[PDB]
């Protein structure tokens, strides 16, 4: 028989939805070198590009779908031995322009995931392309020159007989994908960061250790004759003062087998160094179960008199500086059966009930830490 | 032509120490077994 | 050094069951404990994949 064919299910617009396995759409193959202390840029490349070979049931689908309705599931896998600790991140940006830095501190301002193949077997997170949609196509974030990035931030505290690699299973799943735009509203319900704090390292022996972080996260971070800064912590630059609960996502990029137990606070900088009763000032002290990986740092309204400075000047003594000030103390000692060291990554992710006051006038560069 | 039960890494084999990852395989049984005629035989099989 | 694995015979309180095989064409279930084979994955990066028969 014949029939009329203008009418068909051929003009079908609705985004791709269905198992797993209908929505795997890439599978990329990145390598881990045999050594690789910290810094290394496992693999850097275009979003749209992860695509060029694949062909999986969904795969098809993707580039052929004007408007896809679901954020993207990248899973990574790869384990290695109790005896050994690491540090992977895979964090997506909506551009890059020129020479940029493949720092850490660079890309997990937006959409970013951190992990430990050590203790925590595969890692995986969703992500929306567009973040300022809710939509969003294959020839999108190929335009709009999507770059995606994996790097290394924390060395293998031992290294491994030969080279390993870990795949990532990129599929689009089902949900809904949502925006996150800044506000220059003065009081936000929560405004997010992500501004990394710094990569603390504590080595072994009963040495007395202690390490400050500006809570003045103004400008940007630091570096020679330079400092480089993402998006939002470039924003909230906009402002002269604040305040509000302090949230932090401390990661262990070592060796389980490096145990050691640190105490986190809020205290000032002309504190010395040699001090010893920091446990009189409110604290939290932090230990890592075998496997533990994360460990959430609150610090409420109640651990700050007053709204500080957003940036203050470089050159400005350690104990002339009057804000604030997130420490971290070794409470006993850091320790090990193997040669390595007790690397910590510090991230604030956001600030809940912010309170930005006045605007910034500006300050050229920042502390370099 | 007939099927075959795969094995394939998915990322890579790994360890802080020389050795093998093995893997033990058994088929201990089928559920809603269907055998059909009688097999004349044949001498052997494939090696593995 | 060289270990040794100890070994508890005891009489349980179990019923003894049978397990005898029919040439039933179609069974509910049938047991084989065929074993397959003992797979050997050698470390490193190499493409590896196996095929049982």
């Amino acid at each position: 028989m014949e029939q009329n064919l203008f009418a068909l299910s051929l003009d079908d617009t609705s985004s791709v939805r269905g198992s797993l396995l209908d929505t795997k759409f890439a599978q990329t193959r990145v390598l881990l070198s045999k050594a690789m202390a910290g810094g290394d840029v496992l693999l850097d490349e275009y979003l749209y590009d992860v695509v060029n070979g694949q062909d999986f049931r969904a795969t098809v689908a993707f580039l052929r779908t004007h408007v896809i309705t679901g954020k993207i599931k990248v899973t990574a896998t790869t384990n290695i031995s109790d005896n050994s600790g690491c540090c992977l991140m895979l964090a997506i940006n909506s551009g890059v322009r020129g020479k940029y830095s493949t720092d850490v501190y660079t890309i997990c301002s937006q959409d970013s995931m951190t992990w430990n193949p050590g203790c925590k077997k595969n890692f995986s997170f969703t992500f929306n392309p567009n973040p300022c949609g809710d939509s969003w196509s294959a020839e999108m974030i190929s335009r709009s020159r999507v770059r995606m990035t994996v790097i290394c931030v924390s060395g293998w505290t031992l290294s491994p007989t030969t080279d390993v690699i870990a795949k990532l299973d990129w599929s689009i799943v089902n949900e809904k994908c949502e925006p996150t735009i800044y506000h220059l509203a003065d009081c936000q319900n929560w405004l997010p960061l992500n501004r990394w704090m710094g990569k603390l390292t504590f080595p072994q022996g009963v040495t007395s250790e202690v390490r400050r972080m500006p809570l003045s996260i103004g400008g940007g971070a630091g570096a020679t004759q330079a400092f480089l800064a993402n998006m939002p912590n470039s924003w909230i630059s906009m402002w002269r003062y604040f305040r509000g609960e302090l949230h932090f996502e401390v990661t262990k990029m070592s060796s389980p087998y490096i145990k050691a137990t640190v105490t986190f606070l809020i205290a000032f900088g002309n504190l010395s160094d040699a001090f010893g009763f920091y446990e009189s000032f409110p604290h939290r002290i932090v230990q890592f179960a075998e496997v533990e990986e994360k460990c959430t740092l609150v610090f409420s309204q109640q651990e700050f008199v007053t709204a500080w400075s957003t940036q203050v000047n470089p050159r400005t003594t350690l104990e002339a500086d009057g804000c604030p000030y997130l420490y971290a103390i070794i409470h006993d000692s850091t320790t090990g059966t193997i040669s390595g060291d007790f690397n910590l990554g510090v991230k604030l992710v956001g600030i809940k009930d912010f309170c930005g006051i006045g605007s910034n006038p500006g300050i050229d560069g920042s502390r370099l830490l």
